[PDB]
């Protein structure tokens, strides 16, 4: 298997671009940034709100807990390659405790609510807008040869007042090289794609589109998580109880995969359920025909058959969002002129 798009990015660009393990980190002055208060509760790192000592502009400080030195360089290299991209969190500096070399990542300040806490309050239209803005980030990083591999509500930070969205936490992100077999121990359980659950290791950018589909389903159907598995095996069961096992078997047969008998026993056999099954009077206002067609084209076993980020942005579901952005920019230009 090879990606349908952006296949050759890392063949066109030089070794220095994707060879993170050889990264030369020009660290900054740790003294330039002062921590203010803790925030994050994670096992990979600790997050603090901070300030630049001089400019006094706020910032986010992410101290990377003990991890393979290679995981530190991977996250920094990816953040550097994506720096400046649409809706990518902006890495401003990297410093380290100059006696233990414990790295800290300095990001732009993110005055945001978490997607998980925000979307229950959002209108149909604002869900389209923020999904669209998230697609902009994913198309950009895919176009730069990078898979995020941990798309989920916690990693989407939104300042709803300013309508700004940022895709954060690039600690699991990886460079896409065609033909390469990757570790499947990525993404969070509820957002893991079937490829991870059946051990299809030569996956690609389309993994992120499955995860986006899971988020989207949970939002428009007001069911969080949409696929609520109790472990990685049950996660595939929960998917198969919606998408059906015929399409699963066709997918396994196409990529010459076999499930362990223990897992096949749990999956059993299940009919495909129509997306309308999840519509109720309480989520009806979020589930248009266009939403279902869009969702149906994301949540497919076959990663090759899912929409790319670019194709997703072009779906009719975002027709009004696209018209708003076209109009906004044309007006901004005239105001400047
Ligand atoms: O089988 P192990 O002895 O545990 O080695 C593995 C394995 O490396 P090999 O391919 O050399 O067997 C993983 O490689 P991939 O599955 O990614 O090809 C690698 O994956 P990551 O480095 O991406 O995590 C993983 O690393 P981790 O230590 O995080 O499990 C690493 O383990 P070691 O570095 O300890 O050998
Ligand atoms: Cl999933
Ligand atoms: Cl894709
Ligand atoms: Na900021
Ligand atoms: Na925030
Ligand atoms: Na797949
Ligand atoms: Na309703």
């Amino acid at each position: 298997s090879k990606a349908r798009v952006y296949t050759e990015v890392n063949v066109i660009r030089p070794k220095d671009y994707w060879d993170y393990e050889s990264l030369i980190v020009q660290w900054g002055e740790q003294d330039d940034y002062e921590v203010v208060r803790k925030v994050g509760r994670g096992k990979y790192s600790e997050v603090f709100e901070g300030i630049n000592v001089n400019s006094k502009e706020k910032c986010i400080i992410k101290i990377l807990k003990p991890v393979k030195k290679k995981k530190i360089r991977r996250e920094i290299k990816i953040l550097q390659n994506l720096c400046g991209g649409p809706n990518i969190v902006k890495l401003l500096d990297v410093v380290r405790d100059q006696h233990s070399k414990t790295p800290s990542l300095i990001f732009e300040y993110v005055n945001s609510t978490d997607f998980k806490v925000l979307y229950p309050t959002l209108t149909d239209y604002d869900i389209r807008y923020y999904i669209y803005e998230l697609l902009k980030a994913l198309d950009f990083c895919h176009s730069q040869g990078i898979m995020h591999r941990d798309v989920k509500p916690h990693n989407v930070m939104i300042d709803h007042e300013l309508r700004k969205l940022r895709l954060i936490d690039w600690g699991l992100a990886e460079f896409y090289h065609p033909g390469k077999e990757y570790n499947v121990r990525v993404a969070s359980r509820y957002f893991k794609g079937p490829e991870l659950l059946v051990d299809l290791q030569d996956y690609d950018y389309s993994l992120d589109m499955w995860s986006l589909g899971c988020m989207f389903a949970g939002m428009i159907f007001r069911k969080e998580p949409f696929f609520y598995g109790h472990d990685n095996q049950d996660q595939l069961v929960k998917i198969a109880k919606v998408l059906g096992t015929d399409e699963l078997n066709a997918y396994l047969n196409k990529y010459q995969l076999e499930l362990d008998p223990q897992l096949e026993a749990l999956v059993g056999r299940h009919s495909r359920k129509p997306w309308s099954k999840f519509i109720n009077a309480d989520n009806q206002h979020l589930v248009s025909p266009e939403a279902i067609d869009f969702l149906d084209k994301l949540l497919r076993y076959d990663h090759q058959d899912r929409l790319t980020a670019k194709e997703a942005m072009a779906h009719a579901y975002f027709a009004q969002v696209r018209a708003a952005e076209t109009s906004r920019m044309r007006s901004q230009a005239a105001a400047l002129e």
